[PDB]
């Protein structure tokens, strides 16, 4: 039999309420990006040149999380970046490295230079971000940057022989998220898979791509996940790459729409994560995988 | 596993038929609001400062049910709107305190004062509402209440069976049950399942509450264990509700929500609606409804 | 639990194909309205006032099925509609003939109107169909009893859905029985609801015909299939010529004194009967009997 | 019991990728069409009035696939559209032992046309109907193989179906059944199909249904050997109609898509990652390693 099983997205399911005594401010958003790297927040900027540069870095890790920076770009470029963020002369929170500074990283295209000159820059973490992990070309790129440079997160796979495989040749941290090609897993049966697995050992997940709402990065750390990635929601802020367009009407980064300062829209996102986490009894993200529990919609 | 169940709503199901003796005319409506207060008619008017005040909890008593006046007001202003409705010294269908006079109810957030100037108002019954009610700080004011007043009480909101369990245990005499930012909820159906598991066991009613578009979902919710429904809503541009008249684009509007004329055509095309529920399933009571009811799953067409 | 089940209708299904070797033009499309009584087409225009009157159960009849006549009006008028239809008198080919050669009408009556149908049973109606809203009612089953105890006849159900109502109605002397049923919440989907009537339904002689749901050519095929032997067409036949109503010309489309027009009701039936003709193809029947018997369905996610 | 189980199309699955040892740009996307005809990529063009005559079935075969002439005009008219394709006076072509590209030609239930095409020299014989699994199409298909070629059957979705058609004679067998009424959803049709034909190298050609290229993806992974595409070809200019502008858009009636060479290359690189995604170095390599996982519409 070809056919699997039942496949659930985020519009699939609602959490259920727990038993709760902490309140939305209470819940600890502390939680593990790698295993030797952490984040304050459970919120990481995703690497797409359309989001992802400079302020973003900044307003990510001052904030309570990392940044991930692009592959498209000449080496100086992605090297002059990440050390421009490390490098700084009542915004609270503020996550930090051992040498007490800033956190970023960056994105390594399936090539081993660029992974060479941006950990030599310093660099928190380095993301082997690719169409499909599980393979020959990046289960390689894997022990060819173990043996030389660093906390590796491998790019995205779906399934629970791609984090067993993975782990092994020392993947330190997953990314979960695979019209066109007539391929997907649908997020949360995902992450339900690839977390069943990456446990045991002490192995984080990410969630990335498909965020919409506050709802949705609640349900993602529920299942397993223990942070989760930001993109085209925050595509067209001002903190990010692109110039400004004023054409009547209506606003642009320059080809995508406005999104206003990127503070709110981190605050708005947090503050779901915070309602969630209380409606559930969950005082930490830990609690959160214990205590879980959801139901299925039939729309 | 996380995936418990399948989740069902009002529009996942529709309702059985089965042998029926009893004419939708000739059917009781008579539910319970708490073990000791009843209703004429199983409908309760939300606690939303966009439906009930005083005119239109007293709309709702002199019909069989009642209104829960909002808290979203000072404490002063809300011992007066439970007065007015205290003092109003046919109607026939209309219901009434062991005193003779129309009863009325009101809605109290999380941890005393109001509460306490309310029961001296003479209010029949206090809700204590929450966006999530099986938590420590609700229990805390529900057992905190029942030391230094006497009121029937009615409890927050809640989904799970677990919850209705401890508030039963800590002294609710009534419980109601209702669930993108947020990212949680049980469905209505599902959640008004689970907590009449516990409820119809030690006697303790329902509340069906939000969720309700139209007459059909009143019928629908009673079947699968609630004693009374909510509406919110559906009452809400109404001449009983707390705003004041203003017409713009050539409609009426008030404060801003499109007005809804008189109240008491909504309420009996309703209770028309619940009536013609309990005569497909042979029903002549609540209690009937509960032992008799069947239902099937819907998808979508 | 109150969850008995899943609810499927008409676009929940698909038929699936079976060996063939009837084309559509060699097709038998002959059935049993009643145990007595029968029909060329599985065909009964509705009991609507929007719909079925004299004129409207003659094309029906001399095209093979039947239409029977809608209560909304006097004792005295209706009986004049019903022998209007069994008298007339001056290619036809399909019509259906009684025992003295006559057009075939059916009449509907409810509550407990006894003496509507005395006075139709004696003008020469062939069938009686009692409808309610809810059929499987004490009310149904004192005005079935009475009706079959007395006048002779034969009579319809009413309105059904469970397996317990069909089962209870034929106890009394129900001759044929009827299935179908927002702002009560109540029903079961036509395709579940005609199974367990139908489970039911054979076992006696009794004939199950499919009210309600009916918009397609193709849900006739998916009602018969599963086993209906009668299918109730009625919310489609609204506009036709030979419905009551007025042709009156609004704006720039035709209604009718209140419905939109549908032009003659010859082109709607030999529509339907065609469809049905094409699906019994794809099937490999030759008759609804055959249908019944090799039929098979798959759930459609409708995507 | 009558209902037979919940029936899938494209939609309702998603494919799910595997250990990948293969490359998008390195795939042997060949295949099979009848026992002994190969292509080299495994899309058919329909034989609908619309879609297929000589300039088509040309630009087909000389891509890697083949086209179906269609049975819409009288003997003669037809077998010249053959003649035309078996005789042009760019690589990855398509061509018989002989040195000639490659054609079909449709007929259904009609010996005196069927010799006529093949004597005029075509590849593949089609027995197209609306109801395949029929008793005048297994009479029709004997009566053939009994005179002369290769044949293939027209449309069943019942496994009972590609059987008594395989069992005598059949070569290939073509999948695909509002009004109507009847059908099975194709991902269920293909498998319920392959499963009861997979066992003799008889391959099954998946018909119709098809949108994206992700679909052509699904529909071999699951069993198919080779998709046809109908509607996705109607309005290119190597097609049937001719050009002409009514306000703003050009139509053929039908609105115009261009060039087909690229509706069939981005087709052709949906099958490239497709494969790649479920690392099939092969369609065979595939059709023993794929996974698919149901959605819901939300």
């Amino acid at each position: 039999t070809k056919n699997i099983g039942k496949g659930l997205t985020f519009e699939d399911i609602l959490l259920v309420p727990n038993y709760s005594e902490v309140l939305p401010r209470e819940v600890s958003l502390e939680t593990k990006l790698t295993k030797n790297v952490s984040l304050k927040i459970p919120l990481i900027s995703s690497a797409m040149d359309t989001v992802t540069e400079h302020l973003m870095a900044v307003g990510m890790a001052r904030l309570g999380g990392i940044g991930i920076i692009h592959k498209n770009m000449d080496m100086e470029s992605q090297v002059n970046e990440v050390l421009k963020v490390k490098n700084w002369i009542a915004y609270s929170n503020e996550n930090l490295d051992n040498k007490g500074r800033l956190r970023v990283g960056a994105a390594i295209g399936v090539e081993i230079e660029r992974a060479k000159l941006l950990v030599e820059a310093g660099v928190d973490v380095i993301v082997l971000d690719s169409a499909h992990g599980h393979s020959l070309n990046i289960i390689r790129t894997l022990k060819e940057i173990k043996s030389k440079m660093i906390d590796v997160i491998v790019g995205n796979v779906v399934t629970e022989e791609a984090t067993k495989e993975l782990i092994e040749n020392g993947a330190d941290g997953i990314k979960v998220g695979i019209i066109v090609a007539g391929v997907g897993v649908p997020q949360i049966t995902a992450i339900e898979k690839c977390s069943s697995v990456a446990s045991k050992f002490g192995i984080p997940i990410i969630a990335d791509g498909g965020i919409r709402y506050s709802g949705d990065i609640g349900k993602a750390l529920a299942v397993g996940a223990s942070s989760v990635m930001i993109g085209s929601i925050l595509a067209g802020t001002e903190e990010s790459p692109g110039e400004k367009e004023l054409i009547g009407d209506t606003v642009y980064k320059y080809r995508v729409k406005y999104k206003g300062e990127m503070e709110g829209v981190v605050y708005q996102l947090v503050g779901g994560l915070r309602s969630c986490m209380g409606y559930l009894g969950s005082a930490s993200i830990e609690e959160l995988w214990k205590k879980s529990s959801y139901v299925e919609i039939t729309t």
